[PDB]
């Protein structure tokens, strides 16, 4: 038929790493999208499209309790095994994750309608803002 | 404020490769985590957090209307300008993007379920299925 409407999700996928050289994509995109499961969302009125297809990389689920110590495995980045801690800092969230790496932890605190997450490692901090949706 | 509830899309975050060089995250991993899309999902209730963080590859988000031509602009892809033409070839999405590259566009069409999408550039040929959901 020609109603191309709804969510689809990718069966198989061949030659896509020619495609993607054939179209000059360099290397690390090349090997990580092959292993992705796309997501196709179409929505179609007459003649109309809206084609949006996506890509699923890493989902991060921490449950934890402030003040309460928990065996975290840092699933979907590196995967180590640390003891993370969450206390309140006046406003801020801050996280400690007691581990092989030192200073390792992170800051998390709203300001006005912004989201601030700082992701702190030995000498090097990584700044994150999120908006509200 | 303290309430950090709600669904979160970040819109910067710089010093990410370095924060990951610390942790020695894998080299196209890293050159990956700088071009990808971030949603923080916070379900707080006083000091209990459900976090929920997926990180999300933008593979190619475009609206058209069949039969009309336009000038698209593909970033998110090669980035790369080409005059794009959609028409039906009985069933058959055909769509012709001429530019710098010949012989590219791709088929889409549907077979009782499953949608099909023959992406072509050149002499590479990419096919993939789709199953609805």
């Amino acid at each position: 038929t020609r109603d191309q409407n709804g969510t689809w999700e990718m069966e198989s996928n061949e030659n896509f790493e020619g495609y993607m050289k054939a179209l000059d994509i360099d290397f690390c995109t090349r090997k990580i999208a092959v292993r992705l499961t796309q997501t196709k969302v179409i929505d179609q009125d007459g003649d109309n499209f809206k084609d949006k297809t996506t890509s699923t990389f890493r989902n991060y689920d921490v449950d934890f309790t402030v003040g309460v110590e928990f065996d975290e495995y840092t699933k979907s980045l590196d995967n180590r095994h640390v003891k993370a801690l969450v206390t309140w800092e006046g406003d801020v969230l801050v996280c400690v994750q007691k581990g092989e790496k030192e200073n390792r932890g992170w800051k998390k605190w709203i300001e006005g309608d912004k989201l601030y997450l700082e992701l702190t490692c030995g000498d090097q901090v990584c700044r994150q803002v999120f908006k509200k949706k």
